[PDB]
């Protein structure tokens, strides 16, 4: 038996979809509506009548990638939408406008990507950040990445998240800069939260592995959140769990005024839906 | 449906000789006991505290050594003298053994870079998967990555993978100055030309899933069938290795390659099964 984040969830929250075109985008919206997960503002070029006939869907004709992105952003800025979803446009096209402070979405806070996994071989939900956004986050960025993850954990009901700064090794050395940054982040929080690091992955998610290395702190063997040392590590972990460990995952960009869905071209419908679910739960 | 597995549950056997630098403690001894029970090979045990039950095995030779230095040097000389085929790092600091090995003058290395490599039988993948470097080279750049790729090619061929499909792993497919590992991947790819099947940068999904590659608009027959992954940095290699072991249920053996003989350097936290699978890999690496 175990605790799963994606068990058996509804709302009137509004997703603004930037580029509501192509089935790779629409399939997820169909599933969301069938479950009554939320409502949709669809900024797109070619209307799907059988979809736009749903009472909880509104279609806005938008002929270019740019107008779709700007349409969706303005909807969030005007407070008509709770959640921003990237559709059939380059991520860059959306991000450019999201990151313009004038648009009300980006504040003082670093944005970061975060994913939550139900891994059949782990005993509870596991969060991992940052797997897709921040490329080479240093100590400063990793502190903010951790703040975001903390906010996310709290919003979703994990009251005292065990946080582990991932690296390849537990010793702090000049040879491996990610170890020092881990130590400095752990130092930043002191007693404020449950943080440990640097930790190799085994020590983070396996109490037996932890004990064998003479480590008996919480985040070791019982991590709720892994802070990736770099983006290659976060991404690889993410993909590994999905493709080899059979994990269900939902992902979002957080740190902005609303959650942002930015899904991969080859994410599964179930995982794409998972991400919508995650964003609903982030807007409470 | 059909999967090709590198490791067998029929005891594989040999008369190759492991020289064990520091043959003490169960963390070291247990793997040896398992290998003997399987007739995997023969052992030279350089250690301080003799297990008389273990050393009553004809395939085992005990050499009383009181210091890690003497154990490291003894094991290394056994290799130089052609008395041993494989070097095993025992209950001594790694640096005490490596410092010696890494100095070319001692006879065990060439100018070729040394690297760690691991072979995985993953329940949800259809053939053995090699990943390097998960444990040794910390922040390899282009030149090191090239050498790491050379070592993986050599390992690949020796174990019977004649045309290895190699993926340089990164977070993205698109090359950008914002992510140096993408530039580095590209350069490694350029270095090899059409001498081998090598692609990169690729995210994991494009490397080990044909569907994902396609859905990403990548249609090369090389895609989704990687035999070897080259990690962009040690945190990535290590995290991936651990992920496969602890979440994916993979069996894995690993060795340090690039030197004149294979070296076993197992983690304190490697299971006995994976430590054994490591002995087994090294036997495969010296098989004539
Ligand atoms: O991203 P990038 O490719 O590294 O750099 P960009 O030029 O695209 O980023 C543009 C802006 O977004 C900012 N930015 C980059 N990553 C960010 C993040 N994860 N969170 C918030 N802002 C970010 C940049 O600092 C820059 O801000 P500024 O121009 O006001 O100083
Ligand atoms: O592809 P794209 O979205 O058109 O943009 P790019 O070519 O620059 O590459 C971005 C990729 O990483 C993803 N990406 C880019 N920025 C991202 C972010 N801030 N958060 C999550 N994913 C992001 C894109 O979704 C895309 O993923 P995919 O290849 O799995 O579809
Ligand atoms: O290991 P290290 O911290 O990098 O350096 P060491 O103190 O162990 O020195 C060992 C030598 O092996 C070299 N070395 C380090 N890693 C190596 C590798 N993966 N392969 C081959 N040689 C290596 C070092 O460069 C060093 O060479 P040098 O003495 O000519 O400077
Ligand atoms: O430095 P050192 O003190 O000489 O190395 P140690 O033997 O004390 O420990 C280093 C750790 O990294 C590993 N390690 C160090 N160098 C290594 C190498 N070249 N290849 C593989 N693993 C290595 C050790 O096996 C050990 O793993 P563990 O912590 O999981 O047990
Ligand atoms: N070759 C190995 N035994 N690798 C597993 C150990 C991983 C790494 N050396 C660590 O300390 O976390
Ligand atoms: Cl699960």
């Amino acid at each position: 038996t175990k605790s799963r984040f994606f068990s058996d969830e509804t709302s009137s929250f509004v997703f603004a979809v930037a580029g509501a075109d192509d089935e790779v985008v629409l399939e997820t919206i169909r599933l969301a509506l069938k479950q009554k997960l939320g409502k949709f503002l669809l900024f797109g070029k070619k209307e799907d009548k059988t979809l736009t006939a749903n009472e909880s869907v509104t279609w806005i004709q938008t002929d270019t990638a740019e107008a779709a992105a700007q349409g969706a952003i303005l909807a969030v800025k005007n407070k008509e939408a709770d959640i921003l979803v990237k559709g059939f446009i380059p991520t860059a096209t959306l991000m450019h406008h999201v990151l313009k402070k004038e648009n009300g979405l980006r504040t003082d806070q670093l944005l970061s990507q975060i994913a939550i996994f139900d891994i059949p071989t782990y005993h509870k939900p596991l969060l991992i950040t940052d797997c897709a956004m921040n490329v080479a986050p240093k100590t400063k960025e990793k502190i903010a990445i951790t703040e975001n993850a903390l906010a996310v954990a709290h919003q979703i009901g994990i009251t005292n998240p065990k946080i582990a700064l991932l690296s390849a090794v537990e010793e702090v050395t000049a040879k491996m800069p990610s170890t020092l940054e881990a130590q400095e982040v752990v130092q930043h929080f002191g007693n404020q939260i449950s943080v440990s690091g640097p930790l190799a992955l085994d020590v983070a998610i396996s109490k037996e592995a932890a004990l064998h290395k003479g480590i008996t702190d919480s985040s070791a063997g019982e991590a709720d959140i892994l802070i990736a040392p770099n983006i290659e590590t976060g991404n690889a972990l993410y993909k590994s769990l999905v493709y080899f460990a059979g994990a269900k995952v939902g992902s979002a960009v957080v740190g902005a005024k609303v959650p942002i869905v930015i899904s991969s071209r080859n994410d599964s419908p179930e995982n794409k839906l998972a991400s919508f679910i995650l964003t609903v739960r982030l807007v409470e």
